[PDB]
């Protein structure tokens, strides 16, 4: 219910979109809880991203080595956050195109339902038919 | 003069424009101090939006609830900043298409003025002439 | 009256913010009538930036080829669009801090005036004072 | 069906938020298709706004008088796109909280059902319910 | 070469960030040219995602139908582009982790050579090094 | 090594681009140790521009009156972020077209080399060659 979660930015000017896309990958491999990409503009007529990590405060170390290996910047900033998080657990529910997986998020008396991803793009793509199309058919049918 | 601000962020990839659309005019309503959305760009090629609200870090359980029950996000961050704020009293200042709400904002030495943005908006429209000139007008007009 | 302009643009996501700036120095130097940046989200990952550069239809292969040398693109792609652009006259108005440009745009009906930036913030940093009161003293003195 | 549709365009480096607001609302006012924001970086370290307008081509002297008149810009750049739209007709269906009109867009095998976002807001403000249970209980009612 | 190219847009307001992952990887696996997102702001508070492709002129029916069938829009918008495209030929090197492709452009005078990313990527994650240290050993192998 | 930072935010919502890169030189002159602009989205329809200053802990005072007495917001926020900072000193490496100073960035067993934008930017210009053409040539000689 209560957490709390480190966040690490830097500011890169002198990286590249592919070289960007690559450190990312390699963030989340590293176990970090999420990483984005905000485009933010710096001086001298530079269009440069924000590259902004979240994870356990414990891996401060690993995940600023990381940054620092990966990618051109000299210094990175973090600080810790507090969280407040939803209980979760999944159900399995039977829809026209096969089993999707729905996580059920719950905190007091708040309930809602979302179809996992995963489940639904896979099925789009056998089937042939819209990811939003098998999406749509899970919420139906997580009403009972 | 000094103050401090919460500030709760969530990154929504599973959240339509519409539906956070709808989120910020339901967050102003439950008086937070301000709300705005950032694009980022989160894995799996996902274009995604940052919800942003600030507001009184006694209304950190209303609006971390509020945004738990209206969007997709299993969870949020948030964290206490701190303020510096100019002192605000509003004058009354006559242009040539009426009277004008300006705003007077002081901090020790600094003085600066803003006519407010819907006095001037509603005089544009009822007169069919540029909101810029109307603003422009108050301008002058506040020299004195 | 009226024009027709050429647009060139190209995405690029592997490119440093750092040479973007640079680039950017070079196609304005030579005569670009505007160059922009637009943040964009490409595959595997990829925050990357679009180059639109705005210039002369004759100008075509001096922008290109300058695009193609100085970024990573292998190809551009341009099209001709169309303009209408207001007539322009410029005032030159006596402040506290000098004189100051004002450039008054008309379109039939139109008539709209902004002082010019160039003389605003040099008047502002020679004589120590915010912009916004060099850019409001020529407001003012456009009354007349 | 088959279109083609005006598309008018201005890099607004001069520009404050509060204004393009005024004149994205003025233009939907004034039967502009669509009007959007997209974020731009241009010369001289400016964060800017690139205007971009959709409209009818025969109403091409009317959106561009109304930027020329409510915007900083001196001229605006057009061209004319050509358009592929879907066939379109509504379901209303009966929900729990009233009636919802569901758009039911076809093309060729393609077909898709959106339902509205003004009945879903409504409904959703009215019967004081998230957003998204109206939505997805209009989901459901389409089921038959 | 010359070539001619499609560009064809949809601004989304009312799709996930999660859907608009899918369409995109539906897209370059269909054969568009490219796909990318901008961040555009509309009507209504909306944060929302303009979609473009870029294709073969001979492809317009496939890549409107995708979109139409995978995204929530009721239309398309198209236009084609004129291209140039510089001279591509592509050298093998070697390096202290394998063989690395580099593309070597030409136009006119311009001569100007990228390590393929394909290439660095899957030597700097074999070999356990960072990817601008594969990066950086095909620059010095392709000085001879 | 070890170091704290101070991160000062303000959302400009009736700011300029023009006035905003005015005041982004405004605060590199003052010694903030980072400057850059995020595009946001605001109440109202506004594209507004998150202004974010990094700087010493010991400037809060500074930069803040600089940040009120300049733009047109009411209030800043600020807090005070960790920093990690990588070892640096410089070296002046021989190539092709002149010497190029290279920062050597060390942190534990982490090394990397970058060249200098200025010096390679000068050695682009005066010998009319690509930017990339001089930054490669001093990654290459680098190597030893
Ligand atoms: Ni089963
Ligand atoms: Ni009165
Ligand atoms: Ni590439
Ligand atoms: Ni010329
Ligand atoms: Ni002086
Ligand atoms: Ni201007
Ligand atoms: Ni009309
Ligand atoms: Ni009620
Ligand atoms: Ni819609
Ligand atoms: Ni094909
Ligand atoms: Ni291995
Ligand atoms: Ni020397």
């Amino acid at each position: 219910t209560a957490d709390a979660v480190l966040m690490i930015e830097a500011n890169l000017d002198d990286q590249t979109g592919e070289g960007l896309g690559y450190v990312m990958n390699q963030l989340l491999t590293a176990g970090a809880y999420d990483v984005f990409f905000t485009p933010i503009q710096m001086k001298k007529d530079r269009p440069a991203t924000k590259l902004t990590v979240l994870g356990n405060v414990n891996d401060k170390d690993l995940l600023t080595k990381l940054i620092l290996q990966e990618t051109t910047t000299i210094g990175v900033r973090y600080q810790t956050w507090q969280r407040t998080i939803m209980q979760r657990h999944f159900l399995t529910v039977a829809t026209p195109y096969g089993d999707v997986q729905v996580k059920v998020a719950t905190y007091q008396d708040i309930e809602k339902k979302m179809p996992e991803y995963a489940d639904c793009a896979q099925l789009a793509q056998q089937f042939h038919i819209p990811f939003r199309t098998v999406y749509q058919a899970a919420l139906v049918a997580v009403d009972q």
